[PDB]
């Protein structure tokens, strides 16, 4: 059972591009280790990324949007903490 | 009920880019109307797109990869064939 | 020794930015080494045209739509390699 | 400057920065559309990540401390234009 990642993003805030980019950054790094990445259109300024239900990022709490390094690290810390990302 | 869309794509075939693009084309067109689009890393030359489990594209069956028009129309046809897409 | 410059002109209104950006990435993934740049150029009514140093390798009307990634990479390969 | 801005994103190809460069290109073009002349994606070497407008640097990896978020990227472009 490989982990499942969800990205909930506000459609009218035009956050689809950044959500899709982040999905592709995740899949490029963790291709063989994750089951899927789900892009979930949402409303009202929501931007949230979960790994099997655990929030690794949420816009209000985390103060914006993640850079690729910090996103990969937070996913790694949950699914494969021993992996060196460089 | 808002459908779940899944795109299964072969990781080692370098098909992430096209899978991600199609996900974006789908979400851009059907924003509200779609529950989610899942990108599902797969192996062995698989490229398959399903709408709530119903196959709307598969590489071997359909002879390659879909253009954005045919992709959008196939999804529309499955969710409400009477819905106009302008376009 | 100067590297080819590829341009993708696309209709802004037709929402063709997504497919243009995707093609730019398919091109740079495959020919990273051999090309100098890929330029995305927002353009007017119904245009979708790809050029390699001015040479047209795809136009929407004349080629009957939009290219699949194999026939895009092959047409570039033929011109640059 | 009286021509439409030419934007260029030079990115390290061996670092797998194509994804993030193509993404920023799309963010820029989605926001500014035909107010931009072009966004050029330029395969580079050696950890380079540089964004210019008509040749003026508005972002560089080592002096700006990494990679821009969409909000700041767009504003720096807006500032010049």
């Amino acid at each position: 059972t490989k982990p499942r990642i969800a990205i909930r993003y506000c459609t009218q805030c035009n956050w689809l591009l950044r959500a899709g980019w982040m999905a592709q950054e995740i899949l490029q790094t963790f291709a063989s280790d994750i089951g899927e990445v789900s892009l979930i259109p949402s409303t009202g300024g929501l931007f949230e990324i979960t790994v099997d239900g655990t929030i690794i990022w949420e816009r209000k709490r985390d103060g914006g949007f993640p850079g690729p390094k910090e996103l990969k690290q937070r996913i790694r810390d949950l699914i494969d903490p021993e992996r060196d990302l460089g």
